């Protein structure tokens, strides 16, 4: 693919909806641990060990200690100038009447903190809950969620676990109920919410410009909208710090870490 940065700005300049897909290289870029790859390992595991139904449903407490400490770290992370830039550019853009939307793989929210308002977070947000009873979904920002889970969720190997009985783990709020909360995260065997593929679909079979960002390229199904919107015919640009099984379906091919490139990009 294309490395012409100014190839690439030729098509920013005329495009009117542009889609700009994220993954857990812009994330790590502001210090946020992913638990994949080089992102990090939580005791001895990854994020694949945790983030299952199965992992849930045998060890509660341990997967919500997980998400807890992630939750908690959240605290000092910021975002990066890639984050800065990709908000700036849907602002910018919108006041020309032109569309800027994020369709992020990540549960951080510093898209959001970053200030982009059109956001689909298609793996759901470390900040929500669903109640595994009622299926209420909630903002929950509780520092820490729960009692029981103050001070715990520490990282290191061999940390023993809470063991947290489950009626301690975090509860539902509404009246009535009070099930057992999960974490509102998409896991791995689970498939995302059909209403939040309908609505990245809207925008993949619209854009005429996509970027992606940061993504290895190996979680599906995101993995393959970006291939989707390239089989379309429409120009995509891969901004990431290696190639990936998927780039060379691509337009462009930025190498950098993409608090580096975006911001030339979007200028
Ligand atoms: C990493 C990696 C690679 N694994 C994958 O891509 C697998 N994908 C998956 O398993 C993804 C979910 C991935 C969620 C990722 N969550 C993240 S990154 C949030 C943060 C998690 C954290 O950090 O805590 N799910 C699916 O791909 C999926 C697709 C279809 C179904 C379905 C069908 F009927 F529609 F076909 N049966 N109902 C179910 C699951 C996968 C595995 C095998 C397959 O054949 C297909 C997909
Ligand atoms: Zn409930």
């Amino acid at each position: 693919p294309s490395s012409s940065m100014a190839d690439f700005r030729k098509f920013f300049a005329k495009a009117k909806h542009i889609v700009i897909i994220s993954g857990a290289g812009v994330s790590a870029e502001s210090g946020v641990p992913t638990f994949r790859g080089a992102g990090g390992y939580w005791r001895k595991w990854q994020a694949q060990d945790l983030a299952t139904p199965l992992a849930f449903a045998h060890n509660p407490s341990r997967v919500w200690e997980f998400y807890h400490y992630r939750r908690e770290v959240m605290g000092s992370k910021e975002p990066n100038a890639g984050h800065r830039a990709i908000a700036e550019c849907e602002t910018r853009l919108g006041k020309q009447g032109r569309r800027v939307v994020v369709i992020t793989q990540n549960i951080d929210e510093l898209h959001r903190k970053a200030g982009t308002k059109n956001l689909l977070e298609i793996h759901g947000s470390l900040f929500k809950t669903r109640c595994t009873s009622c299926g209420v979904v909630a903002e929950n920002y509780k520092s820490p969620i729960c009692p029981a889970l103050s001070g715990k969720g520490a990282p290191e190997p061999g940390t023993q676990d809470a063991s947290i009985p489950v009626e301690k783990l975090p509860r539902c709020e509404e009246a009535g109920c009070g099930g057992l909360l999960r974490p509102h995260v998409v896991w791995f065997g689970e498939n995302l919410d059909p209403a939040i593929l309908e609505e990245v679909d809207r925008e993949l079979a619209h854009c005429d410009l996509c970027l992606v960002v940061g993504t290895s390229s190996v979680v599906y199904p995101a993995a393959m909208f970006a291939p989707q919107v390239a089989a379309r015919g429409v120009p995509v640009a891969e901004f990431n710090t290696e190639t990936t099984p998927a780039t060379n379906r691509f337009r462009f091919h930025f190498q950098g870490p993409c608090g580096t490139t975006l911001p030339e990009a979007l200028a």
